[PDB]
Formats: structure tokens, sequence, C-alpha cells
């Protein structure tokens, strides 16, 4: 079979609870051609987004998931929609096994300078993708925080 992979998964703060407290990382219908290329042992690292303006806080890695189950679709409500997409389900997910929680969170600008899939150390922030493939070396910094 193919070699693990490891994909950077985007969240917001609300879902990050979620997904911390059922093991299920999902993503909607127009995703779905992302997250169909997870396979059994592949890694999730979450993503939580920065929070800006007055009340900031800084983008965070809530955590690191081991995928065990293949991509199912199941439309039972447990994430957050959106006020626009109010009607989303995140159908597509995969069933998780918690690897390791970051307690603090890890600040993803510290990381920044060593992280080999950021290559504009200078405009990174500004997404339109829900999940990321990142490599080895990348998680491997990551997950030994």
């Amino acid at each position: 079979m193919d070699l693990m992979a490891y994909w950077l998964c985007i969240t917001n703060e609300d879902n990050w609870k979620v997904i911390k407290e059922k093991k299920i990382w999902g993503v909607a219908e127009r995703y779905k051609n992302t997250i169909n290329k997870v396979k059994v042992g592949d890694k999730l690292i979450i993503y939580e987004i920065q929070r800006s303006g007055k009340d900031y806080k800084p983008p965070y890695i809530r955590g690191v998931y081991e995928v065990v189950s293949e991509v199912y679709k199941d439309s039972s409500k447990i994430f957050k929609p959106t006020p626009r997409n109010p009607n989303e389900k995140f159908p597509y997910r995969v069933k998780l096994k918690e690897i390791k929680v970051f307690e603090p969170p890890i600040n993803f600008k510290e990381l920044i300078p060593k992280l080999k899939f950021i290559t504009n150390k200078k405009r990174w922030s500004g997404m339109g993708k829900a999940m990321r493939e990142i490599p080895e070396e990348d998680y491997k910094l990551i997950v030994g925080n």
C-alpha cells in the first residue's frame, strides 16, 4: 500500500471542541475530493484558525490524530455550520484516534520559520482549502512539540 500521508485540517474554535470530543473529522461536499485521498494510518493535524480583532487569538495547532476508518458518509449533525451555509453537515468523515493534544496549544506563527511546506514565510495566512497535505518532516516538527 501507499505510504502514510499527513494532513493539516483547518477548523474553527467551535468545531475543534467537537473534533476533540467526538474524534471525527469531516468536510463539506466541495472538499470531498481531498478527504477521499485519506486512508487508515494517515495522520491529521488540527489547525484552529486565528481570531482577528481586539480579542486576538493566534492560529493554533490543537492536536494530532490517527485516521482509523475509511471515509464514510454521515449527515447526522455534530459540527457547527456557518450562518451563510446553515444546512452544512460536513457529511464526508473519518473516525480518529487521539495521538496528542497540545497543552499549551502550538502557536502556528512560531513554527513558520521551520515549516518546510510554508515557502512564503512573510505572507502565508490567507485557505480556500479545508485540508492541506504536509511532509513527514513538518509533521515530526509539530507532533514533537
